[PDB]
């Protein structure tokens, strides 16, 4: 999967499922389902060495992935909206948020399998 001529020699991640967000309305809860399925399953990262943590890794991979969305997608038939992206700021934390420990754990116990 490419990008806009690479991010700068960033990985990219298997494909996930949807998380349950808990937003606290029914209306976010319903417009999340609603397009559940339109959202990325994959996420791009940076190896974890240099920068290593729990914000900037997933800050920055929120950030990316959407762009993907933006610009790698948008411009071939997709067209996500402000609230589509502002629920994809959630559902590609969550993502990366599990991406990050797995990479996490499979540098520290050293299991580098996906």
């Amino acid at each position: 999967g490419s990008v806009v001529g690479g991010l700068g020699g960033y990985m990219l991640g298997s494909a996930m499922s949807r998380p349950m967000i808990h937003f606290g309305n029914d209306w976010e809860d319903r417009y999340y389902r609603e397009n559940m399925y339109r959202y990325p399953n994959q996420v791009y990262y940076r190896p974890v060495d240099q920068a290593s943590n729990q914000n900037n890794f997933v800050h920055d991979c929120v950030n990316i992935t959407i762009k993907q969305h933006t610009v790698t997608t948008t411009t071939k038939g997709e067209n996500f909206t402000e609230t589509d992206v502002k629920m994809m700021e959630r559902v590609v934390e969550q993502m990366c948020v599990t991406q990050y420990q797995k990479e996490s754990q499979a540098a520290a116990d050293g299991r580098r399998s996906s």
